[PDB]
């Protein structure tokens, strides 16, 4: 996140940090991911697409910072990693970017919802909040393009929603966007999501219900005049995400 501030766990309880294994016993941080429910995580298939083993992946939830302990957080191995088969990526745009994870800690049990444990409401179908709207991202990702490690510090920010109709002229990101994105951004372009962000939630108050709007996709650079942050619109996304959440 450029700009907003850093937050804690309990002001984002439905907020996932998703980290990979490597041989050698390293970790990586991978993305962000949100709690829809007590054993389905969902993200972006952007952060998985090159390796796409479940073995590899520890999600937590509870969790404020990066590399150290939060008090009251809990640890998920992943049951299941589900990747969307239409993905792709252009020069720019990601298209269906969206991935779920069905977590499980080393016992078998889904997430226990606490404090700092909680679902986030998916929106209703192509239900989205009018252009304008002031939702919320949260993520570990950069806080300048510039940086090559991430903060230690969980964070947020609050960035306005932006018609397709501004964000499809030709100097935004023209016809890159489509009908299954949404664009956000600062008015003054001094806050956004950046890299590391990915998969993290944008929040937005739908019908006084704090609902999962969007998901952190793609964008150019972060924080640039006339280049929003673009998330995968979940609205448009429900069927595929009720079918995968069965069997
Ligand atoms: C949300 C966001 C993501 C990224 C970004 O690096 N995305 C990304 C896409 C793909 Cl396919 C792979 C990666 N990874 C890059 C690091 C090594 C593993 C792969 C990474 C880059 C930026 C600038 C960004 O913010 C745009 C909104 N300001």
């Amino acid at each position: 996140i450029i700009g907003g501030e850093f937050t804690t766990i309990e002001n984002q309880p439905w907020f996932a940090a998703i980290y990979r294994r490597h041989r050698g016993g390293s970790v990586t941080y991978v993305c962000g991911g949100s709690l829809i429910s007590p054993c389905w995580v969902i993200s972006a298939t952007h952060c998985f697409i090159d390796y796409p083993k479940k073995e590899d992946y520890i999600v937590y939830l509870g969790r404020s910072r990066l590399n150290s302990n939060t008090q009251g957080e809990m640890k998920f191995e992943v049951e299941n990693l589900i990747l969307h088969k239409d993905y792709s990526a252009d020069t720019l745009a990601h298209h269906n970017d969206i991935a779920l994870l069905k977590i499980r800690s080393k016992e078998g049990r889904c997430a226990q919802p606490s404090r700092t444990i909680q679902t986030i409401s998916l929106p209703s179908m192509y239900n989205d909040p009018q252009f304008g709207t002031s939702c919320e991202i949260t993520g570990f990702g950069k806080e300048n393009s510039t940086d090559y490690l991430y903060p230690e510090q969980l964070k947020m920010t609050v960035v306005k929603l932006i018609s397709h109709r501004e964000c499809q002229q030709p100097h935004y990101y023209g016809s890159e966007v489509t009908t299954k994105m949404l664009c956000a951004a600062d008015p003054q372009w001094k806050t956004d999501s950046c890299q590391g962000d990915s998969g993290g939630p944008l929040v937005c108050s739908l019908q006084g219900r704090m609902t999962l709007t969007g998901i952190v996709s793609w964008g150019r650079g972060c924080a640039l005049k006339d280049k929003p942050g673009v998330y995968t619109r979940v609205s448009h996304f429900l069927p595929w995400i009720r079918s995968h959440t069965k069997e």
